[PDB]
């Protein structure tokens, strides 16, 4: 054929082991020179620029960087120029050209070259996506290009994961071999961040090459941080925390009542509430969702505040004996105990209830007066006042009398009634020049107090009769005298 | 001498009597004709214009208006041509010329003529000013020019006035006589407007001639119309009347307090007062003054109106047992009876006095309350209100108790005091999580009503002790319980 050569492009082995660069070459058959000679140049391809001599036919003298480090396999007559390099060092990493020298001027450095890689760590392969719920296999590939040493693979750190299935050397690229050992297992959610190792060693040697890899198994989110039932005060500051554990980024969503609120892709998400209202009260849910699953939790938020000022509706005015129904109603976030009461006495009390009802079957006059409803509670108390008035027929009090002075007589009669009664004075006497009797009447509470003055009345005290009328009834007391 | 004649200018007598026109004439002595003749022409002086012939020598034929009515006295030889005309009538009033006819062409009508007045009424003379206090004389003159009849004068209507002093005939002007009768008297104030008369009559005849005159005696003013003590209402209308009796115009002057007010020259003078004030009250004097005297009277004017609203000054605040002095003072035009009083009781009363004083030696708490001072009176009543407050050490009322409910206990203690006392609750227990006790305290009158609620207290009722402090004192009641 024509000039040329076959050689692997890339080839590799470990520090301290050998390599075996396989090859083959060709020259024009047209020439028949016996004793085919060749040379192996490191780094550089042509003689002009002196390269290190890896091998040269019928010369023990080579580069000191290969002395006792190189040897050729195969008769070059059969065009077989495979080269072995024992005891490798990082220095020996480089490109290796091959050149042939048959006869004179028939010398050719072949353009195809192999590049020698020297690694000190094995190769662990892992698929891009490693879902937790799915079986996933991983391999371990080590360049078995050495005829003198035979690597054996050992999964370390595999622990509880399934046992390794060993495989032999396999064809890599064109003309290079590699020993592979597989590993079949299933990953827990936790498995992410676990360090998995593969070790290659050689039976008689002290050579051991370890190599690590940390897995990245994807798992759905599990909400691990969530508040218990939160009970907060109005206007206070409320921080809700939703934590989530997921390998892929999780999406966090705060929701309540079918609404959006706050949403973010993070490991934890705060919901800050300022100026808290009873409308903020309710159950809040945090939803965590990932393409690989989801999880959600709820928390009951309870807003607590002192009850509002009580509202009292019912009956304000009522005649005697009628039945007065009064209810005192107040909404409160924390259940509260409340009570209503007049001065000097407490009418009714209810405990931990929304509203209290007071009923007075028959109403005496003493029921007239202002009342108080207090909505007592842990977080504060507010009250409200309501008045209850009671109407009745006027009652002329026996505190009434006719005191006479030396020249004139004057009388006082007091009655009580809620509708202020028409006071009047009568006396059996005819009409006189005036000298007109004149009364004055001031009112305080239910009491109508009125004082008459009859002037120039004879020493014999005149019968004075007091009468007062309201809508409901009438009364008339013939007044007494208080001499000396 | 020369031609000429003497004759009275004016001369008069009554209807029905005679006249006696005296005369005398003269002609040039140079001529000596015997048998001097003359004529008396009425009205006209010369013959050309025919006049009535009163007399003509040696002719019985005269004017028919003088036939048997005329006659001549004295020989014309002695130049005496006096003429008498009996039975006079109003017709015979006129001028009378005299003319002489001695010889031919020696005829002369003398330029001097007498005019005959005929009156039917006497002449009464009165001085211009007739002061009442002064003696004043009046005369009565009657023309005594008749030789045949002799008038006699008689004062009629003179009555109580001094008797008349008769006088004889007196020389009037030149050649006429008049009978005068005087009258000496003194005039009362009343005498003005009195009719005084003088009558002349003749003994044998039926002829009587009366003549009157009404006197105008000046007298000082005497105030005869004057009001008694006038007692009037404010804003009413007041008419003061001052009447005065005087012949000359009197000057009327209304005065008070040394001031002018109203002044007028009249018989009566009104002082009208509208919108009467207590400042109008006082004594008003009416002065009457005339150049001939003066008189004056006074009237007390009293303005009456309901008392003003009472003013109460003194002490409003006072501790227990202290003495409270309060006075209620009110000015009033009509004296009024007033009184002060609380509800249901009347403290004090005074009658017909300007002010009333109330004193409360020791002040109990029940003295706290509003008081009324009413200034009662005939013409209206007004009042005023004053409050009296009384401070004292708080008194914890035995209406207080500790009522327990099934889950919680609540206590009520009421105290009374005017300075609102600091209520407090104590109990022998250490500090607990809260669950904080909470009290409510409303105030009404002197009563501080307060209710505690102690929550979750064990079935065994805890000792509750109520304490209240004011400036004056402190009290503490260990409260009781009311089971079932
Ligand atoms: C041709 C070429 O691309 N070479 C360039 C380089 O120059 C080389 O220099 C060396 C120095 O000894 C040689 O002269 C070489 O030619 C020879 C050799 O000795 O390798 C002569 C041989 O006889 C000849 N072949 C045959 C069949 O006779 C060989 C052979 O053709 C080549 O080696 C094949 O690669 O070549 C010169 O080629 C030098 O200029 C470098 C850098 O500039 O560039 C090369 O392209
Ligand atoms: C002079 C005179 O003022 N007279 C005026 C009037 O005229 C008279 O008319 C009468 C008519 O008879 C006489 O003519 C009068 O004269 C006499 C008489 O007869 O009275 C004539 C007498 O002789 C003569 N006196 C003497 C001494 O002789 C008298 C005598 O002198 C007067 O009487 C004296 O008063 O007069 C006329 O005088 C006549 O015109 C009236 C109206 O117009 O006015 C007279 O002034
Ligand atoms: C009277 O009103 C009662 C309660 O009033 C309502 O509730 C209170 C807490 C406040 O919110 C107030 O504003 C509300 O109006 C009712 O429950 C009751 O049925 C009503 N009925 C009447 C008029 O007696
Ligand atoms: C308090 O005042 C008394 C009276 O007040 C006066 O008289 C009354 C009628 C009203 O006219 C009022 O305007 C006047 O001021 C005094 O008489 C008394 O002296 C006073 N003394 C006090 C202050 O106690
Ligand atoms: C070249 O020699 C090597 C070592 O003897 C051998 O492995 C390879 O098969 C040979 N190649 C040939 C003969 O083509
Ligand atoms: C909820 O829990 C977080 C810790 O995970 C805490 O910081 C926060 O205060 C809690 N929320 C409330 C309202 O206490
Ligand atoms: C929580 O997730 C479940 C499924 O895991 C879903 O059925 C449910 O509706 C979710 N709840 C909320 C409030 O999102
Ligand atoms: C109730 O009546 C009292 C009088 O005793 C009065 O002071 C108060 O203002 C009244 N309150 C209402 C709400 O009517
Ligand atoms: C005129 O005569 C009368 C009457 O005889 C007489 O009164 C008067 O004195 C006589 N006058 C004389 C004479 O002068
Ligand atoms: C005073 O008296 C007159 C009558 O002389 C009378 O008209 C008037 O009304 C009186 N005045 C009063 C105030 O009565
Ligand atoms: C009244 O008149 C007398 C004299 O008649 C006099 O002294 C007195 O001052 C007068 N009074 C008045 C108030 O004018
Ligand atoms: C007096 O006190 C009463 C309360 O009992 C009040 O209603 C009234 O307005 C007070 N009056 C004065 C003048 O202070
Ligand atoms: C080798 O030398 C050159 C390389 O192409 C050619 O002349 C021929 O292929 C020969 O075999
Ligand atoms: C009368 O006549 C006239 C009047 O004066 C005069 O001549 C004389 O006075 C005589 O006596």
């Amino acid at each position: 054929g024509h000039w040329g050569a076959w050689m692997p492009s890339t080839i590799s082995a470990f520090e301290g082991t050998c390599v075996s660069i396989p090859c083959r070459f060709d020259f024009p058959d047209e020439l028949r020179p016996a004793v085919v000679h060749g040379v192996w140049y490191f780094n550089s391809p042509y003689p002009k620029n002196y390269p290190p001599v890896v091998f040269k036919s019928r010369t023990q003298v080579v580069h000191e960087s290969f002395q006792g480090r190189s040897r050729l396999l195969g008769d070059l007559g059969l065009r077989n120029c495979t080269l072995l390099l024992s005891t490798l060092s990082p220095e020996l990493g480089g490109k290796y050209y091959f050149r042939g020298d048959l006869g004179g001027y028939n010398q050719y450095t072949f353009s195809e070259h192999s590049v020698l890689d020297i690694v000190n760590t094995p190769n662990i392969v892992v698929p891009p996506e490693v879902v937790a719920g799915t079986e996933v296999e991983v391999s371990c590939m080590v360049p078995d290009n050495c005829p003198e040493l035979r690597p054996e693979l050992s999964w370390l750190g595999h622990e509880g994961l399934g046992e390794p299935t060993v495989l032999g050397r396999l064809r890599e690229d064109e003309g290079t071999w590699v020993q592979v050992s597989l590993l079949h297992f299933v990953p827990t959610r936790e498995a992410n961040g676990h360090r998995l190792g593969c070790q290659a060693a050689f039976p008689n040697t002290t050579l051991q090459f370890e190599g690590y890899a940390s897995l990245d198994v994807k798992y759905p989110p599990v909400i691990v941080e969530m508040n218990s039932s939160v009970e907060a005060i109005e206007g206070s500051h409320v921080s809700l925390l939703c934590g989530a554990d997921s390998n892929p980024p999780p999406l966090l969503t705060w929701m309540r009542d079918g609404m959006v609120l706050r949403e973010a892709v993070a490991k934890s998400l705060y919901l800050d509430l300022e100026e808290v209202t009873p409308g903020e009260d309710g159950v809040y849910a945090c939803l965590a969702e990932n393409a690989y699953g989801q999880d959600n939790r709820t928390v009951e938020l309870s807003v607590m505040y002192a009850p509002w000022k009580p509202t009292v509706n019912g009956t304000v005015v009522a005649v005697e004996g009628e039945t007065v129904s009064i209810l005192c109603s107040t909404q409160s976030n924390p259940d509260p105990i409340l009570t209503i009461f007049k001065e000097k006495q407490i009418l009714a009390t209810v405990i931990y209830e929304s509203q209290l009802q007071l009923e007075l079957p028959a109403v005496t006059p003493e029921d007239d007066g202002e009342y108080w409803c207090v909505a007592e509670n842990q977080y504060g108390q507010r009250a409200t006042a309501f008045n209850l008035s009671v109407e009745f027929a006027p009652i002329i009090l026996l505190e009434s009398h006719c005191a006479a002075a030396r020249d004139t007589v004057q009388c006082l009669c007091v009655v009580k009634s809620n509708p202020e009664p028409s006071v009047a004075f009568e006396l059996p006497s005819t009409v006189n020049e005036t000298e007109r009797e004149f009364v004055y009447s001031e009112r305080s509470g239910l009491l109508l107090t009125s004082i008459l003055t009859i002037r120039g009345q004879a020493q014999a005290p005149p019968r004075v009769i007091c009468t007062s009328r309201n809508l409901y009834g009438t009364q008339s007391l013939e007044l007494p005298f208080q001499g000396a």
